């Protein structure tokens, strides 16, 4: 037993991490068979990502001018095309710790692991939620920027993020791995700001469940609620609308404690109109939103009586 | 900018991992060298858990009672001997992705990252603290003992924990690598409880830093306070006391923030006192206590790992 917010193994993810050098940019690149990907920023300077003209910038790079290295060996690059803010460079040597892998675009609130990188080796790992807004609240620094997030799901790793940029509130904003950004940000130094964030409340009541299954109970009540009501309530407090899919996927959790997921939509308008009263939920003061339901699963194991 | 929890990479320690089954008991080993390490109980069933004789149990069993498992191979077993709560296996082969590594003791309120493994297959990555009780709160179920917690300092992993049992509070015991338990635990199921547990007051200050480094500095104030005027606040509030070898190791963080322990100090018996207001520190309701100041040091300069 316990519950603790938990990244997805590091390892497969650390043997394509390398390190790319154009000019005097270094950031992290991504080595998957022959091919490397990374932010196109990097054929940038400074002055550049004022008003940059990525096709232009290409254009007077050759493949010389990419130095690629995976440790000590330096990689030799045969090509390099765009796509939409990624860049990819085509290698002469396929990358023999390449696991399984896809590229997937994730959907506001799922989670994933991020491996933090600084010159194509890795810092530390942590796990984030794709917010409302299409930021995440990571932890990186000048030199992160292709460092990417991933969920390995059978022995099968699907990369969803890589590091792009910081917006002024310390939030971060980034790609998918075909370079298209989450959100309404773009590759250029230009007044920008995340939106107003929500509450992913999907994620709320899988804390809720955890909660119940944790032995905390305090907060349960017999009223049950409709989807329309709640998510009206839901909307007043800067929460996500819980949609059908939603609910579907609450489904286990509502099996398993014998709580209809509007039961708990109702015990959480309920605390949404009249605060707390200075209690702890697993251990926390405020309601997480980080935990999807699949989190809770996982770590609780429990049974469903039928 | 931004902080959170963060695991050291996992990578190193994955490729250590393997199943070890005795009889119909099965558990996770960690093959360093030719040697394989798991919880001695791995030679236990059920029937022995109560008040088992390891030494009579371990004489009656060859080498050829322990299945080795390292993926699809199977690992010769050439010797076995027990150390404290260790079984330590010899195979015939050297482990080939043997890290530089080292066994160390950790120290109460020191952290680590633990890898959750369920019949050698690593499943999750968290970081954690040795709580004053030398307890873990961890995430753990049935198929877990034998996983290891570890630090990384330089190319050098210190594995300093594997994991035992639960305890009827659901908090987490175990040993270090040399099998000697962290607290007054036994390998038997006997009426064992966890001490009192309290807050460790040195990480909540590294945590303040952390917080004031990354812009969040609205709780700082301009009192300052004696070490034993801290202590005396402090005492009250399940606090452990800060010492001067505590306020020594801030020194770092001190110097780096241009703001003085015993005022970082000042700020912390103020937010004792009268809460938060609503405010968050880091996003979080709560003081955190579950930094070191080398965390916050390594986590803001970006340290990597090879």
């Amino acid at each position: 037993s316990g519950f603790r917010k938990m990244a997805f193994p590091s390892g497969k993810v650390e043997g394509c991490m390398v390190q790319v050098t154009c000019g005097t940019t270094t950031l992290n690149g991504l080595w998957l068979d022959d091919v490397v990907y990374c932010p196109r920023h990097v054929i940038c300077t400074s002055e550049d990502m004022l008003n940059p003209n990525y096709e232009d910038l290409l254009i007077r790079k050759s493949n010389h001018n990419f130095l690629v290295q995976a440790g000590n060996v330096q990689l030799r690059v045969i090509g390099h095309s765009m796509q939409n803010c990624v860049l990819k460079l085509k290698v002469d040597t396929a990358n023999p710790k390449t696991p399984k892998y896809k590229f997937v675009r994730i959907q506001p609130g799922q989670t994933f692991s991020v491996l933090a990188c600084y010159n194509g080796s890795p810092s530390g790992v942590y796990q984030c939620a794709m917010r409302p807004n299409f930021t995440i609240k990571g932890s990186f620094l000048n030199g992160s920027c292709g460092s990417v997030g991933f969920n390995i799901d059978y022995d099968c790793v699907s990369f969803c993020y890589m590091h792009h940029m910081e917006l002024p509130t310390g939030v971060h904003a980034g790609t998918d791995l075909e370079g298209n950004f989450y959100g309404p940000f773009v590759d250029r130094q230009t007044a920008q700001a995340a939106g107003t964030d929500t509450t992913i409340t999907v994620n709320v009541l899988a804390w809720l469940y955890a909660a119940v299954i944790n032995g905390d109970r305090w907060f349960l009540n017999r009223f049950t609620t409709t989807l329309n009501d709640f998510n009206l309530v839901a909307m007043k407090y800067n929460y996500e609308p819980l949609t059908q899919d939603h609910v579907d996927i609450l489904g286990p959790l509502s099996a398993q404690t014998g709580i209809a997921v509007l039961d708990m939509c109702a015990s959480l308008k309920e605390l949404l109109q009249n605060g707390m009263n200075g209690r702890t939920i697993l251990g926390s003061a405020l309601l997480e939103d980080e935990f999807t339901p699949f989190d809770v699963v996982r770590q609780c194991s429990g049974v469903t009586f039928q």
